[PDB]
RNA sequence: UUGAUGUCACGGAACCUUUGUUGUCUUCGACAUGGGUA
């Protein structure tokens, strides 16, 4: 038993995003990444592109 | 497209340094033209 809340936020200043990285990366050994992980994040459908 | 008992990232001024400068009297006289004649 759940209940969601529909959550949205709007944003009145530009927002910051980290920069994309190899899942080989994403630990705590990587400065750029723990540096990172207050912004916005990108996504990419496929590894390559 | 996160993982969760722990995120000061509003924790960090794209900041600092380089002269569009230099040189020149709004001045002034000899031609122009291609043959023609035999």
């Amino acid at each position: 038993m759940t209940t969601t809340m529909k959550i949205s936020i709007e944003f009145l200043e530009p927002f910051r995003m980290t920069k994309w990285q190899e899942s080989t990366r994403r630990n705590k050994n990587n400065k750029e990444f723990v540096r990172g992980q207050a912004f916005a994040r990108w996504h990419r459908n496929k590894k390559d592109n």
